[PDB]
């Protein structure tokens, strides 16, 4: 079980622990987080509601990302340079004490 | 005299720094030479939305009576959020001391 921390549109900062191998989505769901429409398409990699910001450092050694993550990534909103999906990222001991922001919206 | 602000650059990087009491978030940006990019671009004219601001809940819900000049200007800013604000409109009081405010997010 590791800490991760999850920054809300509200600003609000929650922070949770999950298991060692889930996806960011399971993290979430499972631990019942605050985010809004957040997973929608449960991890099929149809949506980018699960679209996480990543800080540059844990940014950095995340799995290559595959076009097929890219093509809907690039297509979502309020992207950045560190942005992931969410359902695609799985927690590593690396990821412990990270900070993920929810995109902005108003 | 000054106070403390942390400026959260759109690189994600925090950018920590210290202006006059009276000093627009604006002149914060200029007269230190934060490596913030196109901000600023109307001077404080409010003829633009590059001076877009992000603040903490606790902040913003304190600032100056948001005036339509600045609401007509700040409805064209992308990446808006319910903390956002023109900085070159908001002057730093004391109760701002060691605040942090947010570029918004830009590939
Ligand atoms: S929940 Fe849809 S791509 Fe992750
Ligand atoms: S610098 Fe243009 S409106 Fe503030």
């Amino acid at each position: 079980k590791i800490t991760v921390h999850f920054i809300n549109r509200d600003g609000e900062t929650l922070t949770t622990k999950g298991k060692i191998g889930d996806s960011l989505l399971d993290v979430v769901v499972q631990n019942n987080l605050d985010i809004d429409g957040f997973g929608a398409c449960e991890g099929t990699l149809a949506c980018s509601t699960c679209h996480l910001i990543f800080e540059q450092h844990i940014f950095e050694k995340l799995e290559a990302i595959t076009d097929e993550e890219n093509d809907m990534l690039d297509l979502a909103y309020g992207l950045t340079d560190r942005s992931r999906l969410g359902c695609q990222i799985c927690l590593t001991k690396a990821m412990d004490n990270m900070t993920v922001r929810v995109p902005d919206a108003v």
